[PDB]
């Protein structure tokens, strides 16, 4: 992972983060498909349909859901590698996403005092 931590302003601590374009092509090709296929959905016939013929309207879904899948999940991966220490509850600071493309975003959060 590509990961940048700044540090200090009171205990306060941003992470500047850089996700690669492959590692969550896996998120939407496998974790959506899969996750979508078996659980439950609906009148989906042999495997869960194809792009195909409907049109590319659930593509601007798959492209924007994407966007957003895209976003998440590298920063999670990211904020281990430079390693921190939790304390209650996150705060995700998104960026611009551009698609097949890398995606930066961040964290604020607190510390337990230690000595």
């Amino acid at each position: 992972m590509q990961v940048s931590v700044e540090t200090t302003q009171g205990l306060g601590r941003r992470v500047t983060i850089t996700i690669a374009a492959d590692s969550i092509e896996t998120a939407v090709k496998s974790e959506l498909v899969n996750v979508a296929k078996k659980v439950r959905i609906d009148g989906f016939r042999k495997g869960k349909v194809p792009m195909n013929i409907v049109a590319q309207r659930y593509g601007a879904s798959v492209r924007q859901d994407v966007l957003g899948d895209l976003m998440s999940r590298n920063f999670i991966d990211a904020i281990i590698k430079e390693k921190i220490n939790p304390a209650g509850a996150p705060t995700y600071v998104p960026g611009e996403y551009k698609l097949g493309e890398d995606f930066t975003y961040s964290v604020e959060f607190e510390v337990y005092p230690e000595v």
